[PDB]
């Protein structure tokens, strides 16, 4: 109520994450090593609400799952619950599994999970069929959104594919395995959508599934969130959003 | 929640609620998506509840004049609701005077006319001709996006088109012909599934949510949230609007 963002030092979670985050490793300092959908928001709300900022990479490179063996978490969502950050700035999935543990922003696209293909001759229509086959390896993301969604699925079988596939690093190892063949690729619709638009060879495993956000991630009694999801609404309702997502995300395909 | 008693604002709108006038008394009066959504809530959090009508009918407005909320809104405003479980669309006018839950629909603007083979290819187009009348409901979400969109021309549109009393008034209208009549998709999906000679006038513009309205500093949104992402990530959201939605 009272307290508000004017004069604050926000230290923001983020990871490199086209089109929403792009970082360079090289050649900048601070704030200048980050651009895309995500930063342009991130930029406009501190201008508009009047705080400085800096991003914090977690060590894990992860965005973060619940491990149920230790019950901790990882990823950005642990630097946040450490307080080592103030709001988790990324296109971060909603999940139960997160919800238990953060809250979130009002949200800004919804999203699904889609699975994707390489592979000649014969394929897959559904992401079960996996499991009855050996011509295709499969996998997900280690400790981000579609393995929780996949794992805890109340349909076991989905268990299963994470259980049964390989664990994959990270968006870059993820993509890296895909090129490689027969292999698919279980993820979300817009990382996908964005980052194989000249993947010519690579196809769909039917239709998206699942009905999830994006969205940031606030600790729990944050006195930031009513201010920021404000903010939030309102650049979605200006089209702001949309905006952005044109800019930033790819167009055409050689294809 | 366990033991609470929710009073619920809420109107009829279908599919999401729809609201028997006899014949029923007290909660089963109610059925629809919305309502299926509470009946679920109420088991899982162990809350009672009732649902309390604006004696206006509004969805609800700030009127620019006066700087006051009518319908469903001032009903939240004024306690004698808790939260508004209806498809409320989020605004920024809202915002400014309450909060709303985790969503559960996209949705967008959109006109439609009867007729075959209109003319018209944007609801700008309106302002240059006077073959068609159009309108928007009063009180209610399209009518804030349009009068607070940066492009004053959308205004114009409201302040020269009719002012419709409800929903059931704005479709006998666009269904007497000669008339845009500019809502919400999936209203308007919905409700004119069997209109065969009901079309599109251009595309969907304006990109916003349904949600739950809470007064700030609800002791039970943090609850509410949960559940309804839990009802999102289960699947259940989706299978209520198959349920209920035409078909
Ligand atoms: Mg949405």
């Amino acid at each position: 109520g009272s307290k508000n963002l004017i004069g604050r030092h926000l230290r923001l979670g983020s990871v490199e994450e086209q089109p929403f985050m792009f970082f360079a490793t090289e050649g900048c300092e601070g704030n200048d090593c980050w651009s895309g959908m995500v930063n342009d928001m991130v930029v406009k709300l501190s201008e508009d609400l009047g705080f400085t900022y800096e991003y914090i990479q977690p060590d894990d490179r992860k965005f973060g799952a619940l491990n149920k063996t230790t019950n901790e978490w990882n990823g950005m969502i642990r630097d946040l619950l450490d307080d080592k950050t103030d709001m988790i700035a990324i296109d971060l999935s909603t999940n139960s599994a997160r919800k238990s543990a953060i809250d979130y922003s009002f949200p800004f696209m919804d999203a699904g999970i889609k699975a994707v293909v390489k592979g000649e001759g014969t394929t897959l229509n559904q992401v079960l069929e996996l499991l009855d086959q050996d011509k295709y390896k499969w996998g997900v993301i280690g400790s981000r959104h579609p393995e929780t969604l996949l794992k805890t699925h109340r349909d076991s079988r989905y268990s299963r594919l994470v259980d049964e596939g390989v664990e994959l690093k990270d968006l870059n190892h993820a993509i890296e395995t895909l090129r490689g063949g027969l292999f698919v690729f279980i993820d979300e619709g817009p990382v996908l959508a964005h980052n194989l638009i000249s993947d010519c060879d690579v196809f769909s495993v039917g239709e998206e599934f699942q009905s999830f956000e994006y969205a940031f991630g606030l600790p729990k009694d944050s006195p930031y969130k009513s201010l920021i999801d404000s903010h939030l609404l309102k650049f979605r309702e200006e089209g702001f959003i949309d905006i952005l997502w044109e800019k930033w995300s790819s167009g055409n395909s050689v294809c």
